[PDB]
């Protein structure tokens, strides 16, 4: 518990953008795209305010739109006044993909008529289209492969605070393993890390802070409509935040609270707000009417596990089923606790060979030890119990392809 | 209950099949078969022949078959196993695990094949554990796959009965013989031979 984050100051005037959206779509075959940035304005509005979104390769603009504010209308009682969308078109882009990371920067002005810039707002643009077609997850029109791993935020000496060094060292040492996707398990990350994501190029799939996994029955709360309002906002301000991150590919609704309604509400709201990405969730049988992508968290090659209710079918077998058509992608495959990885190839060699199976997110990056000292000051690591914590569950949390200190396994 | 259409001697398979002129002479060896065993209980599938590739006669007597008798599936294997003529997945000699990547006829896997992309219909191997000889090695393995797949039901063995003729010896005594023992030629020698029990049903 604590301040385990930054905190900042931040002054922006009274006349502000306080919103921005940038989309990016494709033609057939990438050779065309138009940015579509809506941007929101709080403060008194006046006939000379505008707005710009200008798109930048490097030193070099590629494209720009200006416009006064005042949305196109929407319903009897007009639009928007205080809402702007600039289109801009953009010819033979660069790509985004974890392969080649290519970015653009989109400056976001508010300013006069005259040339008198208020503000401005920035984000880095990965220009690509993810969308599930016949049963596959592409990613520009391909199909992906997710070499991925799920990454808890975890250091040894800072507890749950993290830092630049180590999230950089960490994706260096995932990508020199050939991982190109993580896993947010289970909650929205420090920003920084989107950033880097994006930069160094990894796919991620940014996870809502809900995490229910003992009530009994684990869908307690998440069916219970009373508890919906404290649940949409876990949902609602990940979006709010992360959404113009090229490398956010997937959101998903949580972890381990079984499937209740107010799961499928969530699912709309998210689709309906930004149809730009899937959105998946395990809890309940990892097939349900919440998740756009099989997304079953241990299910083997080809062996069955029929447990009532939530049976995890063998990931060959559960592509098939009477009707299934959605792509299989497993949320945590391959426990990674102490001496293991046994049966690693047995995994891979059925994703290469069934096109539906694009993959899954290792369980875990790191080891979850926490440094203690002894009698002479010498550390060693420490599990569940060792801070006489109890009930406990302990070496229960050490269950990393990496040592705590990113020394690997 | 499958049409006595058979054209795999020709080159490409279905050089016959999508030529309309054949059209007519195709059409009658389904339509007179659906005409005369469409009251029996015991048919519960129609074919529209065997090796025949794929042609546009196939697509055009599909249709024909399914608009005057909705009661049952139409399959057939030619062209893939998979083709718009077909209403169940069909191939002959698919594998349980490996695949046989064929240009434009790949054999897939049984277990892969029901989940490409796309693809929903229900898979029953037209032939399949050919037992030529000693043979039926790995047969378990496909039950075992029946069992665990809703979607793999099963299939046709091939075959029923040796295809030996009986011929007599210089003291008359019989003896079986196959391709070629007839001074037939060209011949495919002990190819007939492939079932499961021999021409006198003795089983193997
Ligand atoms: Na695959
Ligand atoms: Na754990
Ligand atoms: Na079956
Ligand atoms: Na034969």
């Amino acid at each position: 518990s604590g301040i385990f984050r930054d905190v900042s100051l931040l002054h922006k005037p009274t006349t502000q953008i306080s919103d921005f959206h940038v989309a990016t779509r494709f033609n057939d075959d990438f050779s065309r795209a138009v940015l579509e940035a809506e941007v929101q304005m709080c403060g008194e509005l006046r006939d000379y305010l505008r707005v710009t979104v200008s798109l930048w390769q490097g030193e070099t603009q590629v494209a720009s739109g200006t416009a006064p504010f005042g949305g196109e209308i929407i319903d009897e009682r007009g639009g928007y006044a205080d809402r702007v969308t600039l289109r801009l078109n953009v010819e033979n882009p660069k790509l985004w993909s974890a392969e080649i990371p290519n970015l653009y920067r989109a400056v976001v002005e508010l300013h006069t008529a005259d040339g008198t810039l208020i503000e401005a707002e920035a984000c880095d643009v990965g220009f690509r289209e993810v969308r599930i077609e016949n049963g596959l997850l592409l990613l520009n029109g391909k199909p992906l492969l997710i070499r991925g791993v799920n990454r808890h935020e975890h250091h040894p000496l800072h507890g749950q605070v993290m830092d630049e060094q180590t999230m950089v060292q960490d994706i260096l040492l995932m990508k020199q393993n050939n991982f190109n996707a993580v896993r947010c398990s289970h909650y929205p990350n420090h920003p920084l890390w989107y950033t880097l994501c994006d930069r160094y190029g990894l796919y991620v799939v940014d996870e809502a802070n809900i995490e229910t996994h003992g009530m009994v029955p684990m869908n307690r709360l998440t069916d219970d409509p009373r508890w919906l309002p404290a649940m949409s906002e876990r949902v609602t301000r990940m979006v709010q935040r992360d959404r113009n991150h090229p490398s956010v590919i997937i959101w998903s609704l949580g972890n381990e609270s079984g499937h209740g309604a107010n799961h499928d509400a969530l699912y709309r709201w998210i689709k309906s707000v930004d149809p730009s990405r899937p959105v998946q969730y395990e809890g309940g049988g990892a097939d349900t009417t919440a998740t756009d992508i099989i997304c079953p968290m241990y299910a083997r090659v080809d062996e069955d596990q029929p447990f009532p209710a939530v049976p995890k079918w063998s990931i060959k077998k559960w592509l098939s089923l009477p009707g299934e058509t959605r792509p299989l992608i497993l949320c945590e495959y391959a426990h990674a606790m102490g001496n293991s990885l046994g049966g690693f190839a047995k995994y891979w060699q059925a994703f290469r060979q069934y096109p539906r199976l694009q993959g899954g997110f290792v369980w875990d990056w790191v080891d979850q030890s926490l440094i203690k000292y002894d009698e002479n000051g010498n550390p060693w690591s420490a599990y569940g119990g060792d801070f006489g914590d109890t009930p406990n569950d302990r070496q229960f949390c050490m269950n990393g392809l990496v040592f705590a200190d990113r020394t690997p396994h």
